């Protein structure tokens, strides 16, 4: 019956469609550089299997420009009070998964800001741009924020990727698996 009960069993995954099962949708702000994005089902042509999930069955494929895709999620509308997010500004978890091909190297970028109900700025992790591991093994990378003050209503989730080659198809960077949650 504590708060802290509350939230760890109200903790779940608020973004939408995080592995390509139902295409784009759910995602915003799209663009598609190169060929655009493409969803492929796992194990992909010269990468490796997704041994974490099980579940996790497709990923999205970037091209040779820039592939990014976003979604902002109302935290308020997912029942988090804003009362609570003012004052015990709980922890907002976000994670995501990115691997690329091994016949060619890619790039990743993750952007992640809290907003106002007025889009404010609050708070902002930003990875810049990474080079993706050769060797086709997917990776993790997972951000925390605690301790960022009122006013927080908002989570803006964007990523992106695109190949270091610059071949036609879709040799870029490839991501699935995308969280983000409230935790105590
Ligand atoms: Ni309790």
């Amino acid at each position: 019956g504590s708060h802290f009960y509350f939230l760890s069993k109200r903790r779940r995954n608020l973004l939408r469609n995080p592995c390509g099962e139902e295409d784009l949708e759910g995602w915003s702000d799209v663009e598609h550089g190169g060929d655009g994005w493409k969803v492929e089902e796992l194990p992909g042509d010269n990468g490796v299997e997704f041994t974490q999930d099980d579940s996790v069955k497709k990923y999205f494929a970037s091209s040779f420009e820039w592939c990014r895709k976003a979604q902002v999620i109302d935290l308020q509308a997912e029942g988090y009070w804003e009362e609570l997010l003012d004052t015990t500004q709980p922890a907002i978890v976000v994670k995501d998964w990115y691997s690329g091909r091994t016949d060619a190297g890619s790039l990743y970028e993750l952007t992640v800001r809290l907003l106002s109900e007025n889009e404010d700025v609050l708070a902002e992790f930003a990875t810049g741009q990474v080079a993706v591991p050769e060797d086709g093994s997917w990776m993790e990378i997972s951000h925390t924020f605690i301790d960022y003050g009122p006013g927080v209503r908002f989570v803006r989730f964007e990523h992106g990727g695109q190949d270091s080659v610059y071949w036609k198809g879709w040799f870029g960077a490839r991501v699935t698996n995308s969280s983000v949650w409230v935790e105590p």
